[PDB]
């Protein structure tokens, strides 16, 4: 079964917000060790652990001074060791978070890169010297805020970082930090772990020529990795990032893939045309397993909307795949920025659906089985430093961070001390233990639909083709070998009606979902779903 990861359903771990076992207020490895059971229980073939490597966790992990080790703040490697351990037990695969793209300025590369031009691992990084007038080399902005260049004393030079100034970007165009980096992933691979999500994938290589960017001129839209607020979406990035070269290295780094049969790649998208990205870099049975987009991580949700994104990526190379999620550590939880406007406990399943019955790849995020809506985090407990630069037109990511509601007791029984971000009270209702044995609450619907999703072949890596279902429904066929499913979601609060576009042999029923199907004439309630098989 070295194709799990193929169609396969992850849930992804935030670490820091998952369970506090030891009592610091802050999530560890041993908690997510003592709720293996409760994720496994999910009916997901596996996790995906966001990083919990040595840190100043300027950016909570993603500034990596360690690649080879687990931070004191999140426990031991002998912890990580044994969690890997229950999870295979339990029939989980782990994925854990690379970030090879950049280091922690605390990593003891830049430390002795710095420090002078002429260093073993002085071009470990991406250098480069001020503009005769002392300015940054090129135009190139910062993510997280300010120019993406920042001047050091020690060697008169600016250092590329496109995300804090604390995680400077590593020089893609030295070979030996290229070896350097698959080796700490080879690192991880000989623990045993089933694979890696690959943080910014196509940030690897940059221009050497350092040319400016473009800008995008008025009226475009602007990238969806990024909020609008952000100056960052002011340029079209064609040099800053996704460069060609990149693809020899992917090839590379597949062939590490290959020396360890079932292991697999989920590469993060950060580009102006993601889909396009996605489908290049997981094409060829070469590179990248599988990749995400922001496509689904933004605003836009109607329907139509999944339509043109589901024929626009049919249209790209057909021996790409696809990983899906339409929430993370990144962005506004589904349930908010999807289903603000919708009914709070209804949409969530019905989007959850959709998402399921989508061919590809799901990523799942804690809480979002819940169908927990986004937190408010006040400005006096805000911590991502991305809430701090451009407040308060963008207030950060600190929202979905929030800990995990597990008991409707004090903290949510997440933590016996005040947690690192405040628990949502509205949280508190929706935990876990007050959801886990009603099976009218998300949980039991995405335990169902999981199970359902499970126990049809189509529904794991089946062909997908979108058919006629009107303008307020979402239809399509999955199909493969003798089974071809028939999928149409109501994602509105108003009941909807349509004629079939193909002939039902039966219903199928799953997780509580009503519809009525009057001979050629399907009729969906608000927020419903339907699954039919197809002659
Ligand atoms: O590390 C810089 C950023 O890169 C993104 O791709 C990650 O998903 C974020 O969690 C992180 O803050
Ligand atoms: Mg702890």
């Amino acid at each position: 079964n070295m194709m799990w990861w193929r169609g396969g359903v992850i849930y992804q771990i935030y670490p820091r917000s998952f369970l506090d076992s030891r009592g610091d207020g802050v999530g560890d490895l041993n908690g997510i060790t003592e709720k293996l059971d409760y994720v496994a229980s999910l009916n997901v073939d596996g996790i995906w652990l966001s990083p919990f490597f040595t840190s100043p966790m300027l950016d909570f992990g993603y500034d990596v001074s360690d690649y080879r080790d687990v931070d004191p703040m999140f426990g031991t490697l002998e912890d990580f060791k044994a969690l890997l351990e229950k999870a295979h037990s339990l029939g989980l695969k782990v994925m854990i978070d690379q970030v090879i793209s950049h280091t922690s300025d605390q990593h003891p590369w830049f430390q002795e890169s710095r420090q002078n031009r002429t260093n073993p691992k002085a071009d470990w990084f991406v250098w480069a010297d001020p503009k005769p007038d002392g300015t940054p080399p090129n135009n190139w902005l910062s993510i997280f805020g300010g120019s993406a260049w920042t001047f050091d004393s020690r060697r008169q030079q600016y250092y590329l970082h496109n995300f804090l100034t604390s995680q400077p970007d590593v020089n893609f165009h030295h070979p030996e930090a290229r070896q350097a980096q698959l080796d700490n992933m080879r690192f991880w691979l000989d623990l045993g772990v089933d694979g890696f999500r690959l943080n910014t994938v196509n940030f690897y290589f940059h221009d050497a020529e350092l040319r400016d960017n473009p800008p995008v001129p008025k009226g475009e839209a602007k990238t969806l990795g990024a909020p609008e607020a952000n100056p960052y979406t002011w340029q079209r990035h064609v040099y800053d990032l996704s460069r060609p070269e990149n693809l020899d290295f992917l090839k590379d780094l597949r062939a590490l893939m290959d020396e360890y049969p079932g292991t697999t790649t989920v590469g993060e998208i950060g580009d102006d045309n993601p889909l396009e990205r996605m489908a290049e870099y997981t094409a060829g049975g070469d590179k990248l397993h599988m990749a995400y987009t922001f496509d689904l991580l933004n605003m836009p949700h109607s329907a139509s909307y999944l339509r043109e994104v589901i024929e626009r990526f049919q249209r790209l190379a057909g021996d790409a795949w696809p990983c899906w999620a339409t929430s993370n550590h990144d962005v506004v939880r589904s349930a908010t920025r999807w289903g603000a406007d919708e009914d709070p406990h209804a949409y969530p399943k019905v989007m959850l659906a959709v998402l399921f019955s989508l061919r590809g790849s799901v990523c799942l995020y804690q809480g979002e089985e819940l169908g927990l809506p986004e937190a408010d985090v006040p400005f006096e407990r805000i911590q991502d430093p991305y809430g701090k630069v451009l407040w308060p037109e963008f207030k950060g990511r600190d929202g979905c961070r929030t800990p995990m509601p597990w008991t409707d007791g004090e903290q949510g029984g997440f933590s016996p001390v005040e947690p690192w971000l405040p628990m949502e009270a509205r949280h508190l209702e929706l935990a876990v233990s007050r959801q886990q044995d009603d099976p009218n609450a998300t949980l039991n619907t995405v335990r169902a639909l999981l199970a359902f999703r499970r126990s049809h072949p189509a529904l794991f890596d089946g062909d997908l083709s979108l058919v006629d279902v009107g303008d307020d429904l979402l239809g399509f066929t999955r199909q493969k070998g003798d089974e071809t499913l028939l999928c149409v979601f109501n994602l509105t609060g108003q009941e909807q009606q349509t004629t079939l576009p193909v002939e039902v042999a039966s219903d199928l029923p799953v997780a509580h979902f009503t519809a009525t199907r009057d001979g050629s004439t399907l009729t969906l309630p608000a927020y419903q779903a339907a699954f039919m098989q197809v002659a």
